């Protein structure tokens, strides 16, 4: 259908414009569609760009307005006084504002919708809210209704809510246009989605993205995808992975990596107010924090983990246990039987579950899958489903069965309730990826174990060495395998902080020589230096230049292949904000030769200081180009929960960078 009205290269500098003339007579029936194409690289702390209401003294309530915040936030107003009507829809972090230094065209649809009662907004591709109602208000029906405005709502007779921006296009129709419909309007995208709402994984969610560049010119990623909206475990979490064979301008439809069966995976809108927020799957199984390496040797790709059984997260970990027990120099992970007090079992070789009481084993096994087999036979537990239909947060046997894992909440033989680390490999560069096996215990039978840097791995470019870093209190523990990851051994490097989330990221400089940057409690992001290729580890120094929060935020690093100014580089993506996680930046490091210090020389906005910018992924794409992905919006923040489509990709090149 046609446009009942269409118009563009509007510049809003804090000055609204009327165009109630060309656009108010032409307003009719109760469905109406917005499509709108706009610039907002200076927002004002709040504007509207689009304003329909009734100006007159006493009517200040009785307006229509398409608003957004210099926090990225988008949203509309629909409010009537008489009707005692006043809806707010809103999502935070639903815009771009800046892309390589120039502004962004972002493209919105805002569809209103009689028959369905239904306020739907689409930003860049994106829907970011759908609210039904039970009293709908069409924006047209709108009590005393005499303006139409860009760049400001009229209230009253006064400018409220100016905004600077432009707005390039502005197209209204008498229609609310299907979804099918939408799909087709053209996009200005600066991003990619490479996970997303609806794909083959079914997790509405995704967080703590990772890239890794194969010898093969393959781009792998893993990712974090979250079932029971974005909370950190306790939830469902699957480990999913997708691959670019062209420069990062597609890629496949996402695997999973590592899984769990006890709950179903299911596409869930997770409640955004705050009496229900925090609502949280509370009896699954989950995986959290992936990371990648390549391993040149046997060119496997290698993919390390968290695991957590089910119910448990970093709250309730079982900080005292790891969940073995050593005997004679070896180690067993410990099992606990459906009702028994205690731990009294034990995996011995070939899977035997064997009782540590008698010392005889048992006619139980526990397979590769770490799933429960008597008598060679396979035990099965009922599936799990969610739903919020009572009101609240319900977890239901749903019929299915599915194998018995002793990471699960119904298994006859659990876990010791705390973090664990697994790996998985792939043979064929991301295409399928093999079971997972859990890594033995580091730091000992007592302790509980470390916490995987999620990201990347390091392999050593003159040797077969992999190290994987991971984080505990008072100190980095770098895992380190010399034999394409079947034995693992630990390099231990204290820090100055206890219970800090030390997610440590690592470049190697030249040979044999690593740098390590890692997230503190301080504000500053801090780094060590290897000189024997991990075995030994240097004091902690802190970068000036960036800042991060008190809580801080990943960092992600390479070392760039090409020099630059000369001389070698290396690259950082972080926010750079004291406030919150925001101010995204890629900054690239010149290196000193004479001392291995590192000049941070070219600070590059990833979008506007104001914009969220939270955990990342850089790779030197085979090209040279850079690939960026993130999580773009702030991941702290409890405004900021349960967003959709907000980990996106970018391309860059050096020279955008400087
Ligand atoms: C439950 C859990 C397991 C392993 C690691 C973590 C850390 N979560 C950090 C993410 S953030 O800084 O809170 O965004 C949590």
């Amino acid at each position: 259908i046609s446009p009942i009205f269409q118009g563009g290269s509007y510049q809003l500098n804090n000055k609204s414009i009327d165009i109630s003339s060309l656009l108010l007579d032409k307003l009719s029936g109760e469905s109406q569609t917005v499509v709108m194409k706009f610039k907002a690289d200076k927002p004002n702390s709040l504007q509207a760009l689009f304003g329909l209401s009734n100006s007159k003294a006493g009517f200040k309530n009785n307006y229509f307005s398409i608003f957004m915040r210099d926090s990225g936030e988008i949203g509309v107003e629909i409010r009537d006084a008489q009707k005692g009507i006043n809806y707010l829809f809103s999502r935070p972090a639903s815009l771009w504002g800046k892309h390589k230094g120039q502004a962004v065209e972002n493209t919105l649809v805002f569809v209103s919708d009689s028959k369905d009662k239904t306020y739907t907004m689409y930003v860049n591709g994106i829907e970011v809210f759908s609210e039904t109602v039970d009293t709908f208000l069409p924006i047209s029906n709108i009590n005393g209704i005499d303006k139409a405005t860009l760049g400001a709502v009229n209230r009253e007779g006064k400018e409220h809510y100016l905004a600077k921006g432009s707005i390039d296009e502005i197209s209204l129709f008498n229609k609310a246009i299907s979804d099918q419909e939408v799909s087709t309007i053209p996009l200005s995208n600066p991003f990619q989605l490479i996970f997303q709402s609806g794909d083959s994984t079914q997790a509405n969610y995704f967080r703590i993205p990772t890239l890794y560049t194969l010898s093969s010119g393959r781009v792998l990623s893993s990712i974090d995808a979250r079932y029971g909206g974005t909370h950190d475990s306790k939830s469902k979490i699957n480990i999913a992975t997708s691959y670019s064979d062209d420069n990062g301008k597609t890629w496949s439809e996402p695997i999973f990596a590592m899984k769990f069966n006890d709950y179903e995976e299911q596409l869930v809108y997770w409640p955004r107010d705050n009496k229900l927020k925090n609502s949280q799957i509370s009896g699954s199984a989950s995986f959290i924090d992936s990371s990648i390496v390549e391993d040149k040797k046997s060119g496997k790709t290698i993919l390390l983990a968290d695991v957590m059984p089910a119910g448990i997260g970093n709250n309730n970990a079982n900080k005292a246990d790891s969940g073995f027990k050593e005997i004679n120099g070896h180690y067993y992970l410990k099992l606990k039987k459906n009702g028994d007090n205690d731990f009294r079992y034990t995996v011995r070789e070939n899977g035997v579950v064997y009782n540590e009481t008698t010392n005889k084993p048992t006619n139980y096994t526990i397979n590769d899958k770490y799933e429960v087999l008597e008598g060679g036979k396979s035990l099965t537990v009922e599936q799990y489903s969610v739903d919020f239909d009572s009101g609240s947060l319900r977890e239901r046997h749903n019929g299915k069965q599915v194998p018995m894992n002793v990471f699960y909440k119904d298994s006859l033989f659990k876990v010791t309730p705390t973090n664990y680390i697994a790996m998985t490999t792939s043979q064929n560069r991301g295409e399928s990826w093999e079971q997972f096996k859990l890594l033995p215990p580091f730091l000992g039978e007592k302790h509980n174990g470390t916490y995987l840097c999620p990201g990347q791995g390091l392999a050593l470019k003159s040797s077969n060495r992999l190290i994987f870093a991971t984080y505990t209190s008072g100190e980095l523990t770098y895992l380190i395998s010399d034999d394409s990851g079947q034995t693992w051994k630990k390099s231990s490097a204290s820090i100055p902080f206890k219970n800090a989330t030390a997610e440590a990221q690592m470049v190697e400089l030249r040979d044999g020589v690593i740098r390590t940057f890692f997230r503190t409690t301080t504000g500053k992001i801090a780094y060590m230096t290897s000189r024997d290729s991990g075995e030994t580890w240097s004091k902690v120094s802190y970068i000036d230049g960036i800042q991060q929060t008190s809580y801080g935020t990943q960092v992600s690093a390479i070392k760039y292949s090409q020099l630059i100014d000369g001389k070698e580089a290396v690259i950082l993506s972080t926010p750079n904000s004291r406030s919150g996680r925001k101010g995204g930046q890629l900054v690239v490091g010149l290196v000193n030769k004479e001392d291995d210090s590192i000049d941070w020389k070219y600070h590059y906005d990833i979008d506007l200081p104001s914009y969220g910018y939270a955990y990342s992924a850089i790779t030197e794409l085979p090209n040279h180009h850079i690939g960026v992905l993130f999580e773009k919006y702030d991941s702290w923040s409890r405004n900021e929960l349960h967003l959709s489509n907000v980990v996106q990709y970018i391309d860059l090149e050096i020279n955008d960078l400087t």
